[PDB]
């Protein structure tokens, strides 16, 4: 396993055909967890399953600019379980993130952020045992 949080350098930023795999187990009781897809300090994409926001579960979507977060985007979708292993796969299309939790569609995010080829890193934090952390062109 891997030490949470966790830095993943995308080098050379992302571009559309890249799909990043993120493998793990949601810990028990587990309140978040978060993928980042960081432009230096600027969020591009927050994608942050919570498992308990006012005793219902709920997947947020956003991005931070200049440190100003945006405006939510929410998906009530919640394939995610205590205990349980999961693989989130983020694939790049030109004109959105494209999101699959074990094998299945979830959601998809328009970019708000442009320049693709400066976000370069992915930062895996929340309540989670992480397996592994990789991006493969497809
Ligand atoms: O329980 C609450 O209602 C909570 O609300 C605020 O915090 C919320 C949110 O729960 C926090 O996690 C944080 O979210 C940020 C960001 O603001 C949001 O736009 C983005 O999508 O997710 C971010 C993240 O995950 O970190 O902030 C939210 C906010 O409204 O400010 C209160 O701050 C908090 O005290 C609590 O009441």
């Amino acid at each position: 396993p891997l030490i949470v949080p966790y830095n993943l350098p995308l080098p050379g930023g992302v571009v559309p055909r890249m799909l990043i795999t993120i493998l793990g187990t949601v810990k028990p009781n587990a309140n978040r967890i978060a993928l980042d897809f960081q432009r230096g300090n600027d969020v591009a994409f927050h994608f942050n399953p919570r498992f308990n926001e006012n005793n219902r579960r709920v997947i947020v979507c956003n991005t931070k600019l200049d440190n100003n977060w945006g405006r939510e985007e929410r998906q009530s979708v919640f394939p995610f379980e205590s205990g349980k292993p999961f693989k989130i796969q983020v694939l790049v299309e030109p004109d959105h993130f494209k999101v699959a939790v074990n094998d299945a569609h979830l959601l998809q995010y328009n970019h708000r952020v442009k320049k693709l080829n400066e976000i370069s890193k992915l930062g895996i934090s929340g309540d989670i045992d992480l397996t592994s952390a990789s991006y493969t062109m497809i």
